C-alpha cells in the first residue's frame, strides 16, 4: 500500500498558494494531492504534483560545512562548532565595528515564523535594520504602488473575484506559465461566461494571450503611456464614475501636489491615443478597445506581475493601474478590483506583512516612524530607543555594502543571490570580499551561492517542519510536519534561536521552542493593527485550509473585501460611507498623475534591442528543486534566447542557431528560438540555468522608491556565433 496518513499544507512553489495533502507511509512521503478545501479545490499544476521526488531527493545538504579559507573547499564541521563560529563572528564584528557591520538576507520562501525571528534578532537584538530579502527583487514596487494609492499594502480583493469578473486586464504577467492553477481559474470564468473579455498586455505573446480577446504587444517601457491613454478614452467617452471618484478619490499632479478632475483631464492631454500608439507601436484601436472593455464591463479585475514591478518606474506603473480602477470605481465589489499577483509563496506573509525589509517594522509599521518604533519596543520588551531610527541597506545597496567591506558578516537564507541578483559580475566581486564572513542556510548543494559561503547550515526542507505561508490573496495557510528531516537538518526557527542566544542576544527576545510559539507572539504583534490576525490560532490553522486577514477573533471568518463597510472589520459599523480607504487620512484613495518615461538603459544604435528575462513553466527560479525532477528538467534543460521572426529574417539568423547575446556588461552564447513570441526589436532569455548566468547581462538600476531592480529591460545586441 501507499499512504496511511494525509498531512495538510501548501505547495512549495508559486504565490497562487495551492493547498496540498502529502501522503505518508512509514515516515516517508509517497503521494501528493491538492487540498480539496483550500481555494484551489484540490487542483495542482504539474510542478505541485511532482513535489514528492524533490522532498525525497538524496542530493541534500545534511550536515554543517565550513570553508576554512577563501577559495578553499567546504568540509564537514559539527553543529556545535558551526554555531559558536557563527555567533562569535557576528558578536565580535558588532564589538569591533558596530551593529551595521552585520546583515540578514532572507526570502519570501522562508516560513513566516523564520522571517519573524530573524527580523527580530537583528532589529531588536543586534540593533541594526540590515534586514532585507528577495521580495525587494519582486514585490517592492507593488507595495509602493498600494501604499501610495491606498495607504496600506496588499490587494483589497481575493482570488474569489476571478469568478465574478466580467473583464480581465492582465499586464506584465505570463499567468499561464507563472501562476498555472490561477490562469485555469481565469480560463474557466471565460468558459462559463463567453461574454467575459480578456486583454493581455505583454511585449511577448505567451500561452496567456491565447485565451485573450486582445493581445497588446507594446514596446517595452511604454505601458505607462498606454495606461494614461486608456484613462484618456475613459474620460473622453464619459465612461468614468463621478459618483465614485467625487466622494472617494483625491488627485495628485505630476509634482505630487493636490489637484482635481479638471487637472487630471489636462494632464491626460499629453497621452492621446494617436500619439501613444506610435510610442507603444500598437494599432490605435487597441487603446480604445482596452479602455472600453475595462470601463464598460460589469466588473473589471486587473492582474499584473513582473512586467510591471521589475521596472525603474515600477511604483508609478502600479499607481497607473490603480488610477483606472479609481476613475471608473471598478473596485470594492465582487469581480471588480486591482489585484497584484505575488510570485513567491510567502513574500506576503513573511516579508511584507511581517515587515522584514530594511525600512519596515511588523504589521504595517515603519522604521522612520517614532511612534511605531515605540510600539515595537513595548511589544518586544525592548528598552526605549533600541530600534535604530534609519533604514538598513535595501538589497542592491546591501551587496554594495558587502563589496566595500561595510557589511562584514551576512546570513543568506533560502535564496540564491549569486544566481538571481542583477549585474552579477559586480555582485560576484562583492561576494568575494576576502574579509567577508558569509553563512548560507541552504537545502541543495548545487546552489551557486554556496561557492561563496564560508559556512553552511543544513535546514529542514518544506514539510520536514511546520509553519505558515501567506500567499497573494491574504490567505495564511499552515503546513504541518509530514516527515522527519534527513541527516542533521534542523528547523531554521530553532537554528536562529540558538544562534541569537550564543551571540549574546537577550534570551527573553528569542523565547521560542518552535514555530507555534513564534506564531503566538506574531499574532499579538498584529493585534489592533489593520492586519489583525489575532483570530488565527494554531488550532484554527490546523483545522482550516487557510484563513484570510483581517481576522481579529476566533469567531471571525476573515475578510474578503477590504475597505468595505460591513465586510471589513477595520471599517467601523457606523462609518458614514459604504467605502473607507482608512490608509489615507481623509479616507480617500489617490489618483497619481505619474509622468511616463522609459528604461534606465534604452536601446540605441550600438545596442539596438530590448532584452528581457522571464519565467518558464517547467522551472522554478534557479532549478535546485525542479532540476531534481526528470520530467521537469528534460522539458527545458538549458537556456536559450527568443528572437523575433522578422528581426531574424532581416539579419540572417535561423531557428536553432548559436548566437551571441551582448550587453554593456557581458556577452553570452545561447541557442536561438526564432518565432513570433517576442515582438520586433525585443529579445528574451530565461534565468534558470546555472551554466548560463543571464543576470551577468542585466543592469542593476532600481526604482528610486521601492528599490526594485529593472530585470525586465536593458539594451542588447545579437550576432551569429
Ligand atoms: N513556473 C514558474 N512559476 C513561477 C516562478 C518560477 O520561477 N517558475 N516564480 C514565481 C515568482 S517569484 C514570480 S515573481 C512570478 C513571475 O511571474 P511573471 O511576472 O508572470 O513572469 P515573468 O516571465 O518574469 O513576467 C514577465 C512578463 O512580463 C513581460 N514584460 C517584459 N517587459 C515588459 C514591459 O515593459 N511591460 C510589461 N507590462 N510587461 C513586460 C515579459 O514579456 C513576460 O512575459 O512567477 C512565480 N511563479
Ligand atoms: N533576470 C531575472 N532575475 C530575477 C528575476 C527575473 O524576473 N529576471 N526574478 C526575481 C524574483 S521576482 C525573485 S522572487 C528572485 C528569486 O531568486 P532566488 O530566491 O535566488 O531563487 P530560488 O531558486 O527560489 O532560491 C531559493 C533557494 O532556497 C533553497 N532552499 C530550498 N528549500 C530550502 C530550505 O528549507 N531552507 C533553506 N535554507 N534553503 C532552501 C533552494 O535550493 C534555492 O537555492 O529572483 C529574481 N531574479
Ligand atoms: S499554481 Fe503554484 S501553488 Fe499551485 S500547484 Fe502550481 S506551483 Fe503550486
Ligand atoms: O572560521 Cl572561517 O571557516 O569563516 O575562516
Ligand atoms: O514586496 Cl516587499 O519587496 O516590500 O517585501
Ligand atoms: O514602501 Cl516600499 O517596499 O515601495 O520602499
Ligand atoms: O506596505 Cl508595508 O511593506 O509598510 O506592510
Ligand atoms: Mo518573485
Amino acid at each position: 500500500n501507499r499512504p496511511e496518513k494525509w498531512v495538510k499544507g501548501v505547495c512549495r512553489y508559486c504565490g497562487t498558494g495551492c493547498g496540498v495533502l502529502v501522503g505518508v507511509k512509514d515516515g516517508k512521503a509517497v503521494a501528493i494531492q491538492g487540498d480539496p478545501n483550500n481555494h484551489n479545490a484540490g487542483l495542482l499544476c504539474l510542478k505541485g504534483s511532482l513535489l514528492i521526488p524533490v522532498l525525497n531527493s538524496k542530493e541534500r545538504v545534511t550536515q554543517p560545512l565550513v570553508r576554512r579559507h577563501k577559495g578553499g573547499k567546504l568540509e564537514p564541521v559539527s553543529w556545535d562548532e558551526a554555531l559558536d563560529l557563527m555567533a562569535s563572528r557576528f558578536r565580535s564584528s558588532i564589538d569591533m565595528y558596530g551593529p551595521n557591520s552585520v546583515a540578514w538576507y532572507g526570502s519570501g520562501q522562508c516560513l513566516t515564523e523564520e522571517s519573524y525571528v530573524a527580523n527580530k534578532i537583528f532589529k531588536g537584538g543586534f540593533g541594526t535594520n540590515n534586514v532585507d530579502g528577495n521580495p525587494r527583487l519582486c514585490m517592492a514596487s507593488a507595495v509602493g504602488g498600494y501604499v501610495t494609492s491606498f495607504g496600506k499594502d496588499e490587494p483589497m480583493g481575493t482570488y474569489a473575484d476571478i469568478d465574478q469578473a466580467t473583464c480581465f486586464f492582465i499586464i506584465g504577467s505570463n499567468t499561464s506559465e507563472a501562476h498555472p492553477v490561477l490562469f485555469r481559474r481565469i480560463a474557466r470564468r471565460k468558459q462559463v461566461e463567453p461574454g467575459v473579455k480578456i486583454i493581455v498586455a505583454d511585449p511577448r505573446r505567451t500561452n496567456t494571450s491565447r485565451i485573450a480577446d486582445m493581445h497588446v504587444a507594446f514596446r517595452p517601457g511604454t505601458d505607462l503611456a498606454f495606461m494614461h491613454s486608456m484613462a484618456w478614452v475613459i474620460i473622453n467617452e464619459e465612461l468614468d464614475n463621478p459618483r465614485f471618484w467625487q466622494r472617494y478619490v483625491n488627485f495628485m499632479d505630476a509634482e505630487g501636489k493636490p489637484s482635481d478632475f479638471e487637472g487630471y483631464k489636462a494632464f491626460l492631454e499629453n497621452y492621446r491615443p494617436e500619439k501613444v500608439a506610435e510610442i507603444c507601436r500598437v494599432p490605435v484601436e487597441q487603446i480604445y478597445g482596452a479602455a472600453r472593455a475595462f470601463a464598460e464591463s460589469a466588473a473589471t479585475m486587473s492582474l499584473w506581475c513582473m512586467g510591471i514591478n521589475q521596472r525603474v518606474q515600477g511604483v508609478f506603473a502600479n499607481n497607473l493601474i490603480h488610477n483606472l480602477h479609481l476613475i471608473t470605481g471598478q473596485i470594492c465589489r465582487p469581480g471588480a478590483t486591482s489585484f497584484s499577483l505575488t510570485g513567491q509563496p510567502n513574500a506576503c506573509g513573511g516579508v511584507r506583512d511581517g515587515g522584514a525589509l530594511s525600512h519596515l517594522l511588523p504589521a504595517g509599521r515603519a522604521i522612520p516612524n517614532a511612534k511605531h518604533r515605540a510600539e515595537m519596543e513595548k511589544l518586544w520588551g525592548l528598552p526605549e530607543g533600541r530600534i535604530a531610527p534609519e533604514p538598513g541597506y535595501h538589497t542592491v545597496a546591501l551587496f554594495e555594502a558587502l563589496g566595500r567591506g561595510d557589511v562584514k558578516c551576512m546570513i543568506i537564507c533560502e535564496t540564491n543571490p549569486a544566481h538571481t541578483l542583477p549585474n552579477l559580475n559586480k555582485v560576484h566581486k562583492a561576494m568575494s570580499h576576502p574579509e567577508s564572513f558569509i553563512v548560507c542556510i541552504e537545502a541543495f548543494p548545487d546552489a551557486v551561492t554556496l561557492e561563496y559561503a564560508d559556512l553552511v547550515l543544513p535546514p529542514a526542507f518544506w514539510c520536514e517542519r511546520d509553519g505558515v505561508y501567506g500567499c497573494g490573496e491574504r490567505r495564511y495557510s499552515l503546513t504541518e510536519k509530514a516527515v522527519d528531516p534527513p541527516g542533521q537538518c534542523r528547523p531554521t526557527v530553532n537554528t536562529l534561536v540558538e544562534f541569537a542566544r550564543r551571540a549574546g542576544v537577550d534570551p527573553q527576545l528569542v523565547n521560542f521552542r518552535n514555530a507555534e510559539d513564534v506564531w503566538n507572539e506574531w499574532r499579538m504583534v498584529s493585534k489592533g493593527t489593520t492586519y489583525d490576525f489575532w483570530g488565527m490560532t494554531r488550532e484554527r490553522l490546523r483545522k482550516e485550509s487557510g484563513l484570510i486577514w483581517p481576522c481579529p477573533s476566533e469567531d471571525h471568518p476573515g475578510t474578503s473585501l477590504r475597505y468595505v463597510r460591513g465586510q471589513d472589520p477595520c471599517v467601523p459599523a457606523d462609518h458614514p460611507d459604504r467605502f473607507f480607504f482608512y490608509g489615507k487620512p481623509d479616507g480617500r484613495a489617490v489618483i497619481w498623475m505619474r509622468p511616463a518615461k522609459g528604461a534606465a538603459e534604452e536601446p540605441d544604435a550600438e545596442y539596438p534591442l530590448y532584452l528581457t528575462s522571464m519565467r518558464v513553466i517547467d522551472h522554478w527560479h534557479t532549478a535546485t528543486m525542479t532540476g531534481k525532477v526528470p520530467e521537469l528538467q528534460k522539458a527545458n534543460p538549458i537556456a536559450f534566447v527568443e528572437i523575433n521572426e522578422e528581426d531574424a529574417a532581416r539579419t540572417g539568423i535561423k531557428h536553432g542557431d548559436s548566437v551571441i547575446v551582448e550587453t554593456r556588461r557581458d556577452a553570452m552564447e545561447l541557442p536561438a528560438r526564432v518565432s513570433d513570441v517576442c515582438r520586433p526589436g525585443l529579445i528574451a532569455v530565461p534565468f534558470f540555468d546555472p551554466k548560463k548566468l543571464v543576470n551577468k547581462l542585466f543592469l542593476d538600476a532600481t526604482d528610486p522608491v521601492s528599490r526594485e531592480p529593472e530585470y525586465k529591460i536593458c539594451a542588447a545586441r545579437v550576432r551569429k556565433a
